Parts: structure tokens; C-alpha cells; sequence
């Protein structure tokens, strides 16, 4: 009844290297093992990542150039995702540490899995994009595949989780739902209410388009309605649930207006179903903010209730101006008018109703 938690000190290090979000794998782990929640979790060390368990996804071509430009140095290099110096052994080895994760799961060693380095949901199999150059999330799914019947894909990260879902467009054994924000311009660009799968998927992805300023309160009321439908059509034996962290209020994508109480009570939701559920980070930019909430969510996994004053510990300062775990949401409106909301509902009500 132990949740397990893969860490490794050389592991964080590799995730403390990654271009856009320096030392933030370290500052997850710090202020959580602040809290000595550590202590109460089953720690795991993540596999050695091969190029065959990472092939179960990305073609070969595709893993072979990756791993070249990645020794010296098309395929979706350049622009968020131009190709640096290890660029694969670090995507490999969060690649590794998720499978790791929904490893634990199968041989019945746990009911939660963490990974909080993982959840890049963006890169095609053969194509790297928004910094996610292999995608862990899919290759944990494939790997839960193994031994449960239907997969649940959550994302509630900012940005459409186009790659998981394109990933699985096709079939109804594996049904991803994604809240993102959905606006022209606005990254990766899909994810429409509109887009509900292709082939044998269709109406086994969900989409729901989300504009800025939302908060907790309205938030969980959308992602629980549809979450109440989707348990309730497609039954699943497994969960995957993504949770960026660049929805909570202070990011600089200064998109939604949520704080981790928000997001737990959609998490505290999804874990009261007594499923294997595979936990995976993401997004997340407030390095300091994304720390705050991920060490609550970890609190929530555990039932534990966490201190309101930030413990002392080596990252201390960087969580001023006011060193507490709580987020204030910004005085900023909410875009979502009460109508279209409630379109969007409905669009979803009756695509479920299609599932068999
Ligand atoms: C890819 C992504 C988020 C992905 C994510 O979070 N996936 O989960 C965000 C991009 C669009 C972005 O917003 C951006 C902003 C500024 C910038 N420069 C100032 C260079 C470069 C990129
Ligand atoms: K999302
Ligand atoms: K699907
Ligand atoms: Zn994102």
C-alpha cells in the first residue's frame, strides 16, 4: 500500500541538466525530502535505459540520428528541440525511470507510481517537439499494456498532450483525456473539442479546450464531470496521469490561474478508484512554484497533511517572498464564459455515449 518513488541521486543530476529547466529535479526532490515524505515511500533506482525498450515506440531511424547528434552532430531538430550534447542519454533515461515505474506496478509491488522527471507528452515516434525528444509517457504506457486490458491517459498539463494521443489515435484500448488551454497561436495548436480519435479510437481521446484565468474551484468541477463520464463508459484496469505544473498561478506562461489544492482534489479524484495509477510530472516553468506543488500533490498521494512553512533546506531561498507551500492565484480574469463551457460538456456527454 506503499507508493514508490524512483530516485537516484546520479538520476536527478541527469534531469538538473536539461536545458529549460535547470536544477528543478532537485529542487522537486529537496523540498520533498524536506518534508521527510521520502521516508514513507518505497524508493526505487530506475533502470539502465537500452535502445531496444525505447524502440518499442520511436522507429529505429528516428533513435539512431537522436543518438548521433547526440554524440557530435530534420527528424524535428531545431527550433524548442535543437540537438545538444546527451540530449539522449537524459531523454533515454527518463524514458527508462517511467517504464521503471509502470514496471512496479505489474509485479504488483505498489498501487502509485512517481516519476515527476517524466510526462513529456509531445514527442511523435519519430519526431522531437516542445522540448520532448523521446516520450516516457507513452513508452509506460505500452509497458502497463502488458498486463492491463484498458490504459487511462490524464493530462492535465497546460499544453495539449498531442503526442500520447496521437500515439494511441487509433485504437480503444488506450483512451487519453487532455485539459489544455486552446487558443490560435497558442502550442502545439490541436486538441480541439472536434478531435475525438481516428479508426477503432474514435471518441476513445477527449479534448477539452480551456481558455486562460481559470481557477481551482471551476477547474475541478469540468475535470471531474468528464472524469465521472469517462470511468463510468471505458472502465479502465490502469491509469497514467500527467500533472504539469505550468497551470498553477506565478508560471510564466501566466496562462491558467490554478494552485495545487486544484489539482489534488482532481488527483485525490482519480486515486479513490483503487487503480494502478503511473504519476508523471511535466510542465512547469516556476521552478520554485512547481516544486510547492508537486511536493503537496506527493502529500496528497500519501494522505498526509503538510506543513504550511517551507522547511530550511539547500534551494530555502528561493521561495520568497513569503517561504510558505500555499499559492496564491493571481488577480486576473477568468476567460471561460459559463456558456461555451457548457458546450464543450456536452460535446463530450454525448462522444462517450458512443463508447462500447
Ligand atoms: C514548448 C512549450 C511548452 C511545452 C510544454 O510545457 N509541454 O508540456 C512552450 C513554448 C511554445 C513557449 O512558450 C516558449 C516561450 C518562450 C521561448 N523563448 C523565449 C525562446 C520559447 C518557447
Ligand atoms: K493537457
Ligand atoms: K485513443
Ligand atoms: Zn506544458
Amino acid at each position: 500500500l506503499v507508493p514508490v518513488y524512483i530516485y537516484s541521486p546520479e538520476y536527478v543530476s541527469m534531469c538538473d541538466s536539461l536545458a529549460k529547466i535547470p536544477k528543478r529535479a532537485s529542487m522537486v526532490h529537496s523540498l520533498i525530502e524536506a518534508y521527510a515524505l521520502h521516508k514513507q515511500m518505497r524508493i526505487v533506482k530506475p533502470k539502465v535505459a537500452s535502445m531496444e525498450e525505447m524502440a518499442t515506440f520511436h522507429t529505429d531511424a528516428y533513435l539512431q540520428h537522436l543518438q548521433k547528434v547526440s554524440q557530435e552532430g530534420e527528424y524535428g531538430l531545431g527550433y524548442d528541440c535543437p540537438a545538444t550534447e546527451g540530449i539522449f542519454d537524459y531523454a533515454a533515461a527518463i524514458g527508462e525511470a517511467t517504464i521503471t515505474a509502470a514496471q512496479c506496478l505489474i509485479d504488483g509491488m505498489c498501487k502509485v507510481a512517481i516519476n515527476w522527471s517524466g510526462g513529456w507528452h509531445h514527442a511523435k515516434k519519430d519526431e522531437a517537439s516542445g522540448f520532448c525528444y523521446l516520450n516516457d509517457a507513452v513508452l509506460g504506457i505500452l509497458r502497463l499494456r502488458r498486463k492491463f486490458e484498458r490504459i487511462l491517459y490524464v493530462d492535465l498539463d497546460l499544453h495539449h498532450g498531442d503526442g500520447v494521443e496521437d500515439a494511441f489515435s487509433f485504437t480503444s484500448k488506450v483512451m487519453t483525456v487532455s485539459l489544455h488551454k486552446f487558443s490560435p497561436g497558442f502550442f502545439p495548436g490541436t486538441g480541439d473539442v472536434s478531435d475525438v480519435g481516428l479508426g477503432k479510437g474514435r471518441y476513445y481521446s477527449v479534448n477539452v479546450p480551456i481558455q486562460d484565468g481559470i481557477q481551482d474551484e471551476k477547474y475541478y468541477q469540468i475535470c471531474e464531470s468528464v472524469l465521472k463520464e469517462v470511468y463510468q463508459a471505458f472502465n479502465p484496469k490502469a491509469v497514467v496521469l500527467q500533472l504539469g505544473a505550468d497551470t498553477i498561478a506565478g508560471d510564466p506562461m501566466c496562462s491558467f490561474n490554478m494552485t495545487p489544492v486544484g489539482i489534488g482534489k482532481c488527483l485525490k479524484y482519480i486515486l479513490q478508484w483503487q487503480l494502478a495509477t503511473l504519476i508523471l510530472g511535466g510542465g512547469g516553468y516556476n521552478l520554485a512554484n512547481t516544486a510547492r506543488c508537486w511536493t503537496y500533490l506527493t502529500g496528497v498521494i500519501l494522505g498526509k497533511t503538510l506543513s504550511s512553512e517551507i522547511p530550511d533546506h539547500e534551494f530555502f531561498t528561493a521561495y520568497g517572498p513569503d517561504y510558505v507551500l500555499e499559492i496564491t492565484p493571481s488577480c486576473r480574469p477568468d476567460r471561460n464564459e459559463p456558456h461555451r463551457i457548457q458546450q464543450i460538456l456536452n460535446y463530450i456527454k454525448g462522444n462517450l455515449k458512443h463508447v462500447v
